[PDB]
Formats: structure tokens, C-alpha cells, sequence
């Protein structure tokens, strides 16, 4: 009884618009009198090979941007490039603008993606920022400008805008100031994300979710120290566990009466021994896209 | 590159309200001037062992029902029971009422769940109605009255409202007329869902999703017959495959140039041989909560 869960998307649906420029169309994020979208909307197909964005944007004028909010065209009255995102000022402020902010997330953190096409939402799902600054998403052509987000209190925290796919099938994009996550560039060339690693603190969170849900075959008598556990995790390309990670997991430990280091001994066993064909929360693998926060939010409402 | 994906939840968020009767509080669904919620909101803790709902409801009047859409208190002017759901007529039509219908989904079909607590949405995810009429959700106390739904065009089809958990951890509830999916009753007694079965057509659809996403290690040079494949499906508690299933899968067979019966052969072998430790779309198991429809809509 523990699912991958996304935040309600309603506050965000009313921010999505359609942005066209030439024959390239993608999604924009309409907040106040500004629409944010990926700058590569100004590229033809030839340009994407090795674009000079400054030069390409000079040749553009306000009226080359067809922005549609539903059955309504909005008039573009300005434009700037901020790193890899375009900001088209518009003559209408979005009445559906929520309380919001822009954040740059840390690797290991999760967020919800509102996948859109032609400015219309099709679906929402939960993602993690991988340690190598990619996300394993579900993105097709036209999905660029779709945004990732958290909701905390009344406040929408925008943290991602989608730009590209990499040869491994994973995805890359920017924060809402246009700075990529990771070493990527918005040009059409094969690019390497580097070795991904497993988010150890999230796997321990998911094991606590498993215990909280009456699924505890993997517990043992033993224990370990942070040092000895990291000796093992390195071998399997797990992020090393800090003490801050132990204190993050404190509340989950409190709810289960299982000390973090005791749980680490259980994970050490699972990595060295494998699942043996058993399952954990209906999964035949170890799951690393739940933060401790996500587990608390779900397991206590 | 293929994820479980829920519909956008905005049209439904604006329908969720808080229903209180006594000390019991759960969620209701506000459409036009009617709030729908589970009838066990009128139960105390004692009553839940074996309630006489007709008798329990007599003792209630309109003013025993507190309804709040956010901070807005709605005044209840009428109450009726329809099967296992209460309808509270209220003095205000919901300005955010979407285009909606009520439908009763078939097993093997999927829908999105807007999990709510105290009339406020906390999250959304995708579910399937299992063959044994249960769903594998994430519901805690206070989650009753949360609804499951599909969106086609601008039209919200409401198909589920949540009522209870079974001892196995799976979940049971009603359509929006209050008729349970499955043999269940809204009383706090042990209740059996019976042997679950695997939604064969959905597994085939997911294997097609896999091939569309560059993952074909499981394909083979063998083939098989409908009748031959089903002999093996019985063994493993799989719904049998009809030719309707074959035709529903027609669009996916096209897109990949793999014939359904060839895929049935690859599936037969996975059932017989196992996954040999490998994976398909990042799962070490066979997934059966994607309809052919879901796979199409995602991959195109
Ligand atoms: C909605 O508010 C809750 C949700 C329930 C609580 C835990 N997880 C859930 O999904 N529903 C209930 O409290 C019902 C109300 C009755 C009038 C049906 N009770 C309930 O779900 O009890 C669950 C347990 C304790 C397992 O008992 C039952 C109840 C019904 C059938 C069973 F097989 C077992």
C-alpha cells in the first residue's frame, strides 16, 4: 500500500500555454506577464546542430512568437534570453497565477512533472533528480517546456523545465533561470551524463516504507557503522551515507523503532546477497526515488 | 522511458469538500448542488461492527451534516441514501463543476485516484480495477470519499469512490451510485477478495510498450496459437486471451510489426523461464496495470 504519488497538478495546469516560433511549437509557463520556455524554440532544424543563440535571437522580433492560452492569442511585447530560457513578456498577466517560486533542486530530491503537449496537460508523474543530473522521464516531441514542481503549503516551487533527451533515453533540462542541471548544452549532439549512482538515503527511506507497510523479511539481528557500510556501498555505486542522511531519516527511525545503522546492515545484506526472488513493496528491485520526506507525506497523510 | 502516469487532477480538485457527521470526517464530491460521500460517515466506532444504515440514518437530520468547500460552509437542505453513498443536497451549485458523467468501469481498466484528506488533495496516482474488483491503492484513515476518474476531452468520467481496506492491504469501494465493485459490504468484518488474476492483455500491451522503447531481449523466433497460449495462461492465473483482446492490441502490433501471437510466444517463455534476472522497462516483474489505451496515449 505505498505508491509513486504526484502532487495535485491543478495550480500548474492553469499556467501552461502554447508557444510557437516558425514551425517549432512547444510549451510555455505563464506567470504574471511573462511566459518562460526553452530557447531552442527559435531554432530551425538546421540551427539545432550548432546554434549561435545570440545571433539567432537577434533575427527574431516580438511578433515571431505565437503564444496561445487556450483559444486566446496573447500579444508578446518583449523578449530576453536568460541562459537557456526565453522570457516573452506578454500584454496580459495570468489571472490563474499561483503563489510560486523558482528553486534549484539538489540531486536525490523528487518533484512532479506535468507532461504537456501543444500547451495542453496530458499527465502527471513523480521524478527524481538523479545524482548525475538527469531524470528518467516520459517525454515525446513537443514535450519541451513541460515543468517539474513541488507544492509546499500554498506555494508552488518550480524546479525543472524540460529541454532534451540523451542517447541513454534519460532526460535533461534546466531550472527556471535557464541553467542546466548537469554538464549539458542545448544543441543536437550526443552527450554523456556519466555514471549514475543509487541514492542510498532514498533506498533506506523505501525500506522504512516497507516496514511501515508490514513487509519486514529483510531485517536482521546485525548492525554496522557508517564507515563499514560505505565500504560496501562504494562497490555497488551507491552514494555514500553521511551523518546528515542519518538525521534526515531520524523520524522514520522513530516511527519504526529501527535505528538507521541497523537498517543499513539490512541493506548491506541485500546488496551482497540480493533479493533471492523475494519482493519489497511489490518490487523485485531496490527503489531509490522516494525521499524520506515523500515517505512521511504518504505514510502519515 | 515509460512511466505510470495519472491524468491532470485540476478539474477534480475543485470538487473535493469536507464532510463531517458527529466526530466522523471524510471527503465528499461536490457536483452541481449535490455532495456525494460514503454513507459510513454516519457511523460511530461501535456502529461499524454491524451497522443498520437505514436505522442509523433516521436519527440524523440535515443539520447534523457539516460540509466545507475550503473555508466556505455549505448548508445542507436534504439528504438521501443511494446504495452505499449518501447524497446531501446543498444550497449552492459548485461553480467549478466540470463536464462529468458517472460510469462503472470494467475489470482490467485503469483510472486515476485523487487521494484526499479533510477535503484537501494530497496526491494523485494511477490504478487498475483488478479482476477480483479490488485496487492496490495508498489510502489512510480519512481518505474515504476520495474518487477515481478518467478524462476524455473536457469530460470527467467518475468511476470510483473509496470506502475500505481489506486485510490483504488492497482496497475496495463503489461507483458513484454506491454499488460496490465486487462482493464487498461496508461493515468492519473480515472479507475475502478471492484469487486475483493477471490482466493478460495489459501485460502484452506493456511488452509492446517495451519494444517501442528499445527493449526487445525477450522476443523470440517461436510462435504459438491462441488455444495453446491459453493452456499455459490458466497455469499461471492469467485472464485468457480473446480475439477481442487480439483486435484491441491491433494498433500496437502495427506500430511494432510484431504479431500478437508472436508476443504471446515470448510471454509464454517469460512465464515458463522467468526473467533470468534481466529487466523490462526497468521492472524485474511483469506489469499488468497499463491498458492498450494507456500505452498508445503515452507512446504517441
Ligand atoms: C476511509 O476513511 C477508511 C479507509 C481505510 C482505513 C485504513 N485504510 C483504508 O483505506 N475506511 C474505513 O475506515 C472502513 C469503514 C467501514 C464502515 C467499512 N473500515 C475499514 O476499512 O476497515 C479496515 C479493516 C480494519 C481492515 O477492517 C475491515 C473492514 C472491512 C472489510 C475488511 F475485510 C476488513
Amino acid at each position: 500500500g505505498f505508491r509513486k504519488m504526484a502532487f495535485p497538478s491543478g495550480k500548474v495546469e492553469g499556467c501552461m500555454v502554447q508557444v510557437t516560433c516558425g514551425t517549432t511549437t512547444l510549451n510555455g509557463l505563464w506567470l504574471d506577464d511573462v511566459v518562460y520556455c526553452p530557447r531552442h524554440v527559435i531554432c530551425t532544424s538546421e540551427d539545432m546542430l550548432n546554434p549561435n543563440y545570440e545571433d539567432l535571437l537577434i533575427r527574431k522580433s516580438n511578433h515571431n512568437f505565437l503564444v496561445q492560452a487556450g483559444n486566446v492569442q496573447l500579444r508578446v511585447i518583449g523578449h530576453s534570453m536568460q541562459n537557456c530560457v526565453l522570457k516573452l513578456k506578454v500584454d496580459t498577466a495570468n489571472p490563474k497565477t499561483p503563489k510560486y517560486k523558482f528553486v534549484r533542486i539538489q540531486p536525490g530530491q523528487t518533484f512532479s512533472v506535468l507532461a504537456c503537449y501543444n500547451g495542453s496537460p496530458s499527465g502527471v508523474y513523480q521524478c527524481a533528480m538523479r545524482p548525475n543530473f538527469t531524470i528518467k522521464g516520459s517525454f515525446l516531441n513537443g514535450s519541451c517546456g513541460s515543468v517539474g514542481f513541488n507544492i509546499d503549503y500554498d506555494c508552488v516551487s518550480f524546479c525543472y523545465m524540460h529541454h532534451m533527451e540523451l542517447p541513454t533515453g534519460v532526460h535533461a533540462g534546466t531550472d527556471l533561470e535557464g541553467n542546466f542541471y548537469g554538464p549539458f548544452v542545448d544543441r543536437q549532439t550526443a552527450q554523456a551524463a556519466g555514471t549514475d549512482t543509487t541514492i542510498t538515503v532514498n533506498v533506506l527511506a523505501w525500506l522504512y516504507a516497507a516496514v511501515i507497510n508490514g513487509d519486514r523479511w529483510f531485517l536482521n539481528r546485525f548492525t554496522t557503522t557508517l564507515n563499514d557500510f560505505n565500504l560496501v556501498a562504494m562497490k555497488y555505486n551507491y552514494e555514500p551515507l553521511t551523518q546528515d542522511h542519518v538525521d534526515i531519516l531520524g523520524p522514520l527511525s522513530a516511527q519504526t523503532g529501527i535505528a538507521v545503522l541497523d537498517m543499513c546492515a539490512s541493506l548491506k545484506e541485500l546488496l551482497q546477497n540480493g533479493m533471492n526472488g523475494r519482493t519489497i513493496l511489490g518490487s523485485a528491485l531496490l527503489e531509490d526515488e522516494f525521499t524520506p520526506f515523500d515517505v512521511v507525506r504518504q505514510c502519515s497523510g
